[PDB]
C-alpha cells in the first residue's frame, strides 16, 4: 500500500497551530466547507509528523505489540482521511460522511494511554528504568501525548460545531471558579468513597485589573476540568492521608489570579509535601508506571501538556512537612492562546 508514501508526502509539510480566535471563527456554521478543505489537508499532516517520530524509535521499542498497534491505529485514520483530498465540498454527503469519518476515527484512538502505558511497562522489565531510557520515554510521549491532544482539539471542533454561546468544546465565557467547584465537588465524592473523610474547599479570587470583576477568560473548560479535577485527587490524597491519626483535616485552598497576560490558579495543600529530590519523578510517565483515589498513573503529565497546549504550564512546588502547592497557569488572552504542537 501507500502509508509509507503518504506519510512521506505529508511529513514535509508543519502543522499549522490556530488560535483561539481562528478557533472562534470556525462556527460563528455554514463555513463548514471550509473546515473540511482545512482539516483534510490538515490531518494528514498532523498525523503523518507524529507517525513519522514513531518510526525514528529503535526497534526494540517499535517492535512491540503495543507500539505497532497503535501504530496500526494512525495508519487507518490517515487513510480514512485520505479518501476525501479528491471529494467535492458543496456535496452535502461528501460532508456529512467526513463527519462521520472523524468521530469513528476519534473511538478508534480512545485507549491509546493504557496502550503507550503498557509499552512503557514492558520496556522497564525488559531493557531497565536507567535515567536515560527515562528521558527518552518522556521525550517521545510528551511530544505524542501533546501531539494527540491537538489531533483531538481538532476533530472535536468539528464534530461539535456540524451535527450560540458555547463553540465546540470552547467556552468563550469561562467561569474559572465554576470550573474548579466543579472538580471539587467531584473528586470530594470519589475521596469520601475511599476515604470517609474529605477536606473542605476555599476559593480566593484576585482580578488584579478590576478588583470586583469574577475571572471568565476563553478556554477549553473540559481541558481546565481535567487539570483541576487531577490536582484535587491529590491534594485529596496528602490531604487525608497525612493527617488520619489526627482530628482537623485542613481544607485544600485554590486561588485563581488574572494578571494582564497570566491567568494562574495555585491548589495549595497542607498534605505533608513532597521532598525536592522526588519531585520530578511525579511527572516521569516510566516512574508513575507499575503493573483508590491516587497512585493512578499519568493525570500529572497530561495535565501538563493540556496547559502546555495553549502556551500555558503546570508546576508543583512543595515543602516537606508541610504540603504542596499547585499551579496551573493559562494566557489571560485568547490573543496570546494559540496551540503548541510538537515540532518535528
Ligand atoms: C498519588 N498520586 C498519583 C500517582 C500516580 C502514579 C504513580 N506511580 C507511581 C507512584 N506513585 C504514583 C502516584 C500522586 O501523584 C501524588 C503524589 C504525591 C503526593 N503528595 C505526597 C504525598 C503526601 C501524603 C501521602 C501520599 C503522598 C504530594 O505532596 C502532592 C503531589 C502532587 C499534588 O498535586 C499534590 C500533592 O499534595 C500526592 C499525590
Ligand atoms: C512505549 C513507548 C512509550 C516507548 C517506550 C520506550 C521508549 C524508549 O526509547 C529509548 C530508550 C533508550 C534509547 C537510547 C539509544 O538507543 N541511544 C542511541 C545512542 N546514540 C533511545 C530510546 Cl528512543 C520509547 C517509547
Ligand atoms: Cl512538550
Ligand atoms: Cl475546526
Ligand atoms: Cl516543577
Amino acid at each position: 500500500g501507500s502509508a509509507p508514501k503518504y506519510i512521506e508526502h505529508f511529513s514535509k509539510f508543519s502543522p499549522s497551530p490556530l488560535s483561539m480566535k481562528q478557533f472562534l471563527d470556525f462556527g460563528s456554521n455554514a463555513c463548514e466547507k471550509t473546515s473540511f478543505t482545512f482539516l483534510r489537508q490538515e490531518l494528514p499532516v498532523r498525523l503523518a509528523n507524529i507517525m513519522k517520530e514513531i518510526n525514528l524509535l529503535p526497534d526494540r521499542v517499535l517492535s512491540t505489540p503495543s507500539v505497532q498497534l497503535v501504530q496500526s491505529w494512525y495508519v487507518q485514520s490517515l487513510l480514512d482521511i485520505m479518501e476525501f483530498l479528491d471529494k467535492d465540498p458543496e456535496d452535502h454527503r461528501t460532508l456529512s460522511q467526513f463527519t462521520d469519518a472523524l468521530v469513528t476515527i476519534r473511538n478508534r484512538h480512545n485507549d491509546v494511554v493504557p496502550t503507550m502505558a503498557q509499552g512503557v511497562l514492558e520496556y522497564k522489565d525488559t531493557y531497565g528504568d536507567d535515567p536515560v531510557s527515562n528521558q527518552n520515554i518522556q521525550y517521545f510521549l510528551d511530544r505524542f501525548y501533546l501531539s494527540r491532544i491537538s489531533i483531538r482539539m481538532l476533530i472535536n471542533q468539528h464534530t461539535l460545531i456540524f451535527d450560540p454561546k458555547h463553540i465546540g468544546s470552547i467556552d468563550p465565557n469561562c467561569n474559572v471558579s465554576e470550573v474548579v467547584k466543579d472538580a471539587y465537588d467531584m473528586a470530594k465524592l470519589l475521596c469520601d468513597k475511599y476515604y470517609m473523610a474529605s477536606p473542605d474547599l476555599e476559593i480566593q479570587e484576585i482580578n488584579a485589573a478590576n478588583s470586583k470583576q469574577p475571572i471568565h477568560m476563553v478556554y477549553v473548560p473540559s481541558h481546565l476540568y481535567h487539570m483541576l479535577f487531577e490536582l484535587f485527587k491529590n491534594a485529596m490524597r496528602a490531604t487525608v492521608e497525612s493527617h488520619e491519626s489526627s482530628l482537623i483535616l485542613p481544607p485544600i485552598k485554590v486561588m485563581v489570579a488574572l494578571g494582564e497576560e497570566d491567568l494562574s490558579i495555585k491548589m495549595s495543600d497542607r498534605g505533608g509535601g513532597v521532598p525536592l529530590r522526588k519531585i520530578e519523578r511525579l511527572f516521569s510517565y516510566m516512574y508513575s508506571t507499575a503493573p483508590p483515589l491516587a497512585g493512578f498513573g499519568y493525570g500529572l503529565p497530561i495535565s501538563r501538556l493540556y496547559a502546555k497546549y495553549f502556551q500555558g504550564d503546570l508546576q508543583l512546588f512543595s515543602m516537606e512537612g508541610f504540603g504542596t502547592d499547585a499551579v496551573i497557569y493559562l494566557k489571560a488572552l485568547s490573543t496570546d492562546s494559540v496551540e503548541r504542537l510538537p515540532v518535528y
